C-alpha cells in the first residue's frame, strides 16, 4: 500500500471529488494542490472524537505543515469558500 | 515519483544553511514559515533569477504568504531575516 | 493598472541585490529605508540619468528621506553602503 484515498465535497457540491494520493499520510498543503479553483477557503475533515456524541467531528486544519486525519482509512475533507 | 520539494534557508547569516523536503509540488511563503522555530518580526528573500546583469539573479522579497515561492535550479533557497 | 514600482538594492557588496515591489506611483528614501532589517549607519545611492561622460549614468546619494528616489529605466536600482 503506497496510497492514499483523499475525497473531498467541494463548495457545496453533493458529489465529492475522488483521487488517490501516495504517501499513507498526507498534508495540506498536498491537499491544498488538488484544488484547481484559487480563493480563500477553510478546510474541515472527518475524523473520530470520543469528546463527541456521535462519533464524528469535522476539524478544521489550517496549517499546511499539518497531517490530515483519517477517517475509516481514507481522507475525507470538505472545503467551504469563504464569504 | 517526484513528490516533494528541497527547501533551504539561510538563517540571520548564520553560513550553514538548513535544509528541509517539503511534500508536494510548489511551496507558499506560509507553508515555509511554518517550518521556521523563532518568533519574531523578518523579511524573507528567496533566489529566483532576474533578467537584470551580472552575478545577478536576485533575492525576491515574499510577504503575502499564500505566495508561490520562486524556484531555483528546482530548489527553493531563502533567505531570513530578522529586522533589526 | 500599475500600482507599484520595483525596488532593488544591492547590499554592502553583496553581488545579488534584493528585489520587491513598492505599492503607489513613486518612493522616498524613507520608505526604502524601511526595507532595509540591518540598523546602523548607512548611506544611500540610486543610479539615474546624468549628462557626464565615459559610463554614462551615476550614483546619486540620497539622505533626506523625504527626498523621491530617482527612477533607472523604470525601477529603482539602489546601492547601501554602510559606513566603514
Ligand atoms: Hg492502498
Ligand atoms: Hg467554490
Ligand atoms: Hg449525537
Ligand atoms: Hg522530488
Ligand atoms: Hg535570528
Ligand atoms: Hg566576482
Ligand atoms: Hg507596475
Ligand atoms: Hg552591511
Ligand atoms: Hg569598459
Amino acid at each position: 500500500c503506497d496510497s492514499i484515498v483523499v475525497a473531498y465535497y467541494f463548495c457545496g457540491e453533493p458529489i465529492p471529488y475522488r483521487t488517490l494520493v501516495r504517501g499513507r499520510a498526507v498534508t495540506l498543503g498536498q491537499f491544498k494542490e488538488l484544488l484547481t479553483k484559487k480563493g480563500s477557503y477553510r478546510y474541515y475533515f472527518k475524523k473520530v472524537s470520543d469528546e463527541f456524541d456521535c462519533g464524528v467531528v469535522f476539524e478544521e486544519v489550517r496549517e499546511d505543515e499539518a497531517i490530515l486525519p483519517v477517517f475509516e482509512e481514507k481522507i475525507i475533507g470538505k472545503v467551504e469558500k469563504v464569504d
